């Protein structure tokens, strides 16, 4: 409640930490903690088979709520941390219990970098859906009423990205966090828009600060799964009017263009975590 | 707390349905329900005299909190009058205040939402005593946390993620200007946008000014939760404002200024939004009962 | 809960008016309460020795949460409290002796507006109230009708005179300092985007205080006069992009020093 999550935190350490114990032959340290948000659902199966990964589920971790695992594995070489299964504000849980496990994965004192991605709607007018955008900035409106993102992992992401010869866009600008769960209607773009939004979503950044607040490196992939509906809506005089309807945001259409992207997401972290 | 609300809704919603059973010979299932907000106070005086209206108060119905629910027929048509809403400045939370959409959905007939309210109005080209027809709406507080839909969705109700680019119903906003010219009414009507905020203050000039280039045509202190709750719960949507006054957004007189305009002067005040509700109560009135033999 | 509330304002200005009847040969009635943001609490030395001061911590006083000053600056009788319904309770007790008529709120500011520096003034002639417009408001609940209004307007919160009051004082005072006239944006938890997006919301301040007593005390009547000093020049311009190769104390308590004499 006040002091009870630092013990929490602490008891959801002691258990990481003797499962790690148990499982690995050799000590395992991660340096990634790899947030498989959009487009990273698949990336468990880049998993070296060997040595064989460690899979805690968040049932049996202290602390860590679901409505979800923890991978511990070798990923390119490297030693990572996969949580699938992240938790959101709109759907009730709090601050505290979004950030949980990377505070309780901070207490390895290992990893030092964070790589996150998620869908976003496209803000910035020259956005298309498919697109990505690398994070180098970020609004916080749920913060404002109660840099950040390394710039060595981002000259890294688009040099993976040339020697993959990967040909999807990828766009650097800001991200804003909006809280949810409503898609954002005509006049709200607009607005983010003016803002300096060039893409909008609703997670990731509560994430980032409290892995900036663990001294992380963080590194953040946006998914531009749709392009936000900016026109003003069919006036009651126009004749021959666009449906109000034509082009809404949907979640089907989040989770059809977060699958599209899931191969170059995932074969940009994979390069990527060989060089953290 | 899913469960709880679950259990409240359904608790509210057999209570109105066992004494709709009882009150109407014919079964009654209202096609509207009609937030009674800014000039609809006097509305419930239009309810046809048979069949018997019924009346519920909330401190009766489960869930619910001046305030009542009027069950009867308008212009022929059945409908459910909110008279009475809460509002969040009060210290209600947002699950209370829309918490009688869902508990009246489980009618299974009502299909629109009309409310009204009064405004504040930020286009520089309304005047107080207009109407602003709400086709579109800035949700701030939604924006940074203060959310109806925050927390475990109802599926049983609506989607986990719910668009808004579609929340004004088109078909309902040329209706009620097809009133308007039917009606003769000479009322200004315009079309814009309207931002919700928290309340209970009003704007500082700096706020009006940020809330004007942000796109807000007019500001007001309600009806954005309901309509998003009503849209969540798959309903049309008319929306309606008051422009009960004109928004101060010119800066302050400054310190250096040797001829500065007051700056209490224009100052918004209660008094001036009800008697400018008041003053255009009759029209909404006439408005909302000619829309509703139609929808 | 409104109930309970106001039994501790009542049991805090009864605690507080029984403290000034036994402290002080005359009666006590002030005229101002200033609030010292941080940085800025060595304005109690400001305050005559002679009748003696009385200092109440808020361990003492009922409902509070520091210390609470009563003495006399400048001539004048004034409170000093020296460091939301929490926050602003102490307005609403100090309100009950029926004598304060003037707030004086100084505090450390971001500066957003690029023309200004670290160390430079801004008087503070309008707010953005970013929570208050989302749900964290001072005024949120049953509204204290022995107060103020359910609906109270914004558009008149700084004072023109009193601002008017300090721009003289700083030309008798020969103080150089640069003083501003801005918008003080209230945030309560920045990048260079969000820095960004409150200079193109129209922000010259950014902070986490002053606004939410600012409108408790024009929720009381009071007028309000607020200073902010500059400590930081909010960075703006975007990152790099992946492609490419004390002393103002003494002054504002000149100011403060000078204007309580003539409010
Ligand atoms: O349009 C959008 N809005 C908010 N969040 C999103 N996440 C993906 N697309 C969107
Ligand atoms: O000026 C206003 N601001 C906010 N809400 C309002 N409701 C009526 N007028 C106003």
């Amino acid at each position: 409640d006040i002091n009870e999550q630092r013990a929490l935190i602490k008891s959801a350490h002691r258990y990481i930490s003797e499962k790690l114990e148990d499982h690995f032959s050799s000590e395992f340290l991660p340096k990634a903690l790899v947030i498989c948000g959009s487009g990273l659902s698949g990336i468990s199966t880049k998993i070296a088979d060997e040595p064989k990964p460690l899979i805690l589920s968040y049932s049996t971790i202290p602390g860590f709520k679901v409505s979800g695992e923890l991978i511990f594995g070798y990923m390119n070489g490297a030693p990572v941390v996969l949580m699938n299964g992240r938790l959101h504000s709109y759907e009730g849980h709090s601050l505290a219990e979004t950030v949980h496990p990377i505070r309780a994965l901070h207490l390895l004192g290992s990893i030092n970098v964070l790589i996150v991605t998620n869908a976003a709607g496209g803000i910035n007018a020259s956005f298309k859906a498919g697109d990505l955008m690398c994070v180098y900035d970020h609004i916080n409106f749920p913060g404002l009423c109660g840099d950040a993102y390394d710039l060595e992992l981002r000259k890294l992401l688009f040099s993976k990205k040339k020697e993959l010869n990967i040909e999807r866009k990828i766009h650097e600008g800001t991200y804003s966090y909006v809280h949810g769960p409503t898609f954002e209607s005509r006049a709200e773009s607009r607005f983010l828009r003016l803002a300096g939004t060039d893409a909008v979503g609703m997670s990731t950044v509560p994430e980032v600060v409290t892995a900036r607040h663990c001294g992380w490196r963080v590194l953040a992939l946006s998914l531009i799964t749709n392009e936000c509906v900016v026109d003003p809506p069919a006036s009651a005089h126009d004749e021959n009017p666009v449906p109000i309807q034509e082009g809404k945001a949907t979640h089907e259409e989040v989770l059809e263009n977060s699958a599209k992207a899931s191969k170059d997401v995932q074969e940009l972290i994979f390069s990527v975590v060989a060089e953290i």
